């Protein structure tokens, strides 16, 4: 997260934290999820496309820093890995952009919701935020674009949605962004999501609730001019994600 303000999981419950172990025994951060329910997390295809074995994943919830443990935090193994079978990727834009997480302890169980542990709400079909609604994004990705570190601790900013067609304009992404992704950024560029942010949510208020309006996807750079943040827009994928769980 570029800008914004450093927080804890209390504020974004759902927030997933998924870790990969190497060959060797270390373990390095992959990607942000959603809780979505007690045994699923939902993430990004491109998160995993590379290293697709369900056994190399570790997931935190209740986790508010990187490299430390939290009070009340749980870990679980990656039970199954659902990769969205129309994934694509071009020089930028990832199509389909999303992932399923089954959950599991050592000891068999899925999460436990708590004060640091909670699931978030899916959109109802077709149905986002107008333009121009704030919204909020949560993860422990790059500072800074040109960074080497992650935080420490997570972050999270707030972004306003922007139009299908403001987005699809030449000078942003033109036809890069299609209608199952959501472009969001700040009107100042000055905070936006950023690598190690893909795969976390951008959560809106709708019907009066906090929804999972997108996952982070895919951009040119990190708040720049005319480059907004992309997000998967989860309100076009119900049905996958109804079947899959
Ligand atoms: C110009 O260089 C560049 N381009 C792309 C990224 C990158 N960006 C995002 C991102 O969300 N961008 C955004 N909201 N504008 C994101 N979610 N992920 C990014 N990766 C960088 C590597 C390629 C794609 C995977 C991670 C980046 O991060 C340091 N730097």
């Amino acid at each position: 997260i570029i800008g914004g303000e450093f927080t804890t999981i209390e504020n974004q419950p759902w927030f997933a934290a998924i870790y990969r172990r190497h060959r060797g025994g270390s373990v390095t951060y992959v990607c942000g999820g959603s809780l979505i329910s007690p045994c699923w997390v939902i993430s990004a295809t491109h998160c995993f496309i590379d290293y697709p074995k369900k056994e190399d994943y570790i997931v935190y919830l209740g986790r508010s820093r990187l490299n430390s443990n939290t009070q009340g935090e749980m870990k679980f193994e990656v039970e199954n890995l659902i990769l969205h079978k129309d994934y694509s990727a071009d020089t930028l834009a990832h199509h389909n952009d999303i992932a399923l997480l089954k959950i599991r302890s050592k000891e068999g169980r899925c999460a436990q919701p708590s004060r640091t542990i909670q699931t978030i709400a899916l959109p109802s079909m077709y149905n986002d935020p107008q333009f121009g609604t704030s919204c909020e994004i949560t993860g422990f990705g790059k500072e800074q674009s040109t960074d080497y570190l992650y935080p420490e601790q997570l972050k999270m900013t707030v972004v306003k949605l922007i139009s299908h067609r403001e987005c699809q304009q030449p000078h942003y992404y033109g036809s890069e962004v299609t209608t199952k992704m959501l472009c969001a950024a700040d009107p100042q560029w000055k905070t936006d999501s950023c690598q190690g942010d893909s795969g976390g949510p951008l959560v809106c208020s709708l019907q009066g609730r906090m929804t999972l309006t997108g996952i982070v996807s895919w951009g040119r750079g990190c708040a720049l001019k005319d480059k907004p943040g992309v997000y998967t827009r989860v309100s076009h994928f119900l049905p996958w994600i109804r079947s899959h769980t």
